[PDB]
Parts: structure tokens; C-alpha cells; sequence
């Protein structure tokens, strides 16, 4: 439960699923700060914002953003990384911010546990290794290509994106957050 | 992600682990409302408090409190049910508040999936049924008696307390919340 042993997952957006807290974010910067879901995330982090930001009050060692690979999922991650870059910058600078890579494929092996691939390369690798081991797979429907997080059952979502020994996390750098901030400014101007 | 398909789990306290949001609560009523963890829970619910309470702004269909059976776990559940009874009463009245019953025992069957018991009666029943079916168990260490939520691995905690088809939930009635409020007042006076 301790901040050092605590993580906060922010699950985005309209196609959604060590202490692991979880908060949603569904989907004008002043209007976004008034949004209830945004307010809950900011409050849970416990640092305060802008000039009131206090790193010592950080409630979570890791902040993990989880969204779909599509434009809808990108839009929400862009929004949250911009809010963090503009009002809670040391969270990014000190390496607390991460992006969860959801699995792209589920390999439905006939008489064994299903395997999950995070890229086309891993899918091909796992398929070859499985067939070589003697595992069986249906050529027509044995490989499920995920379209969103909502397609996964809650148990497999945890196994693939939240289990620390299995999950694929990418650290958000200051340059990554600056690129999200630029993207936000471009889209607002459009 | 929709409020109707959303649940908020409040995991208590110092011995801790359909969209399922999760928030911690570790462990003078005016001082409690200023606490960051309490503020995050209230904010996530989205209704506001006291005269500002708006049922229409409720972000979660179910509010589930999960704590250890000991005095430490009871103290936190007493505190949160009191806050809900005093400042967010319709959440209890409208049947949104529940208590999660964590498993008391894990039956470590030798060559099959482990089973979980929520009472001494269920433990005895499952043990008899398993041995009758031909399942094997070690008489010395095969039955683990849980002392707290922190003893469970994250995956089994979800399977037993968060899976809607498996979990054991008890609805918090207005009388239940009134008894928690009385208990809080007695302990504060002590």
C-alpha cells in the first residue's frame, strides 16, 4: 500500500477493460481541469498542480497510461501527457510516467494456455515455437487480433498489462511528453 | 467504462493487495475530509458532498469496500461508512454500497486448481467434496488460513473478490451504516 509499492493505472477511454490503483479517463485546457475524472486522477496523485506541486506528496511510484492504439485512444493519452507536462512536469522528469503496451494478438493453443503477442514479430515467433513444440492451433480462428482493450476479459487484461513480471511498459521521457504537448496544441488549433 | 457498467473498489488498509476502478485507504471528522486518499475517493464518486450531493453525477454503479476482518480493517471500514452515512447518504439508501468478503482459506489441491473458502462451513464442504472426487491434499500445509489481504497474490485477490461470477458481496443497508456511525462516535469519545 506504501507509495514506493504503489502504482496508478489510468485506463482510457470509451473502449476500456504491489498495490495497483485504477482510474478511468473517457473520451479548453481550463475546462479539462474541471472534469471529474481528471480531478480524481490529479487528487489521487496527491502532489497538487503548477506552483503548488510537491514531489514529496506523490502517492504513486508509477503512473501507467493504458489506451487503444487507434486515434480515440491516442487523443486521451495526448490530453493526459499534456496536463502532466504543463502542471505536474517533475512526474515525467523523475521517470514516474509509463505507457502500457496492450497485447495485439491472442494465440488460442488447443490443449495449452493461450499466449499473447505484443508485435507481429512476436506473434510469428511464438506461432513457430509453439508448432515446433507440438502445440496445436486452428488456422482459421486460432489467432485473435485485438481491436481494443474492451475485447479482452478482465483476467487476461490484468495478466498481460498489469502483472509486473509479464507486462510491456514504455517510459515516458520529457521529449515524449513535449511531443504530446505539441500534438495537443496542433489539434486544438484545428 | 459507462457509470452503469462501472464499479469502484476501496481497498483498506495497511495490509492491502465491467470497469473496475481501485483506490486505497490506509489506516477529527473535518481532518479526515482533508486527507488526500479520502479526497480521491470522494472526487472519483463525482456526486459532491452534503447539500451539494447530486445522485445524477454518480460515476460508479457499485462502491465496494474491501478490508481485513481484524480491528485495523474494521476501523477503516467504520470510518468510510460513517463519511458515506453523514455526507453521501443516498449512496447507501439507493443500494450502491457493498462490503467484499475476502476468502478465509485456500485449499491447495495437489494436481488441480486451488479452491477458496469464505467460511469454516464452506472449507469443510469443499475439502470433503474434493477428497470424494479423488483430489489430493497435504494434511499438514494444504490448507492456508489467510491472516490478511496482503498474503494473497494479485491474481488470486481479483479471482476471489473482484470477479463478478465468483466474488462474495454483502449489501450495506442504512441500518448497517447507522451502526458503523455509532461505532465511530463511541471510538472517538474513547
Amino acid at each position: 500500500t506504501d507509495p514506493r509499492k504503489s502504482e496508478l493505472y489510468v485506463v482510457e477511454g470509451d473502449s476500456a477493460g504491489m498495490f495497483q490503483a485504477i482510474l478511468p479517463l473517457r473520451g479548453r485546457i481550463d475546462r479539462v481541469l474541471k472534469n471529474t475524472e481528471v480531478q480524481a486522477i490529479i487528487t489521487a496523485l496527491g502532489t497538487g498542480i503548477h506552483d503548488e506541486f510537491d514531489i514529496g506528496k506523490l502517492r504513486y511510484h508509477k503512473i501507467v497510461l493504458m489506451a487503444d492504439a487507434d486515434v480515440d485512444g491516442q487523443h486521451i493519452s495526448t490530453l493526459l501527457l499534456t496536463l502532466l507536462f504543463r502542471f505536474m512536469r517533475p512526474l515525467i522528469e523523475n521517470g514516474h510516467v509509463f505507457l502500457a503496451q496492450p497485447p495485439l494478438y491472442k494465440l488460442k493453443w488447443q490443449r495449452s494456455d493461450p499466449e499473447f503477442a505484443y508485435s507481429d514479430r512476436e506473434r510469428d515467433g511464438l506461432l513457430e515455437a509453439g508448432l515446433k513444440a507440438g502445440k496445436k492451433i486452428n488456422k482459421e480462428d486460432g489467432i485473435q487480433r485485438y481491436k481494443g482493450l474492451g475485447e479482452m476479459d478482465a483476467k487476461e487484461l490484468w495478466e498481460t498489462t498489469m502483472d509486473p513480471s509479464v507486462r510491456v511498459l514504455r517510459q515516458v521521457t520529457l521529449d515524449d511528453a513535449a511531443a504530446a504537448d505539441e500534438l495537443f496544441s496542433i489539434l486544438m488549433g484545428e
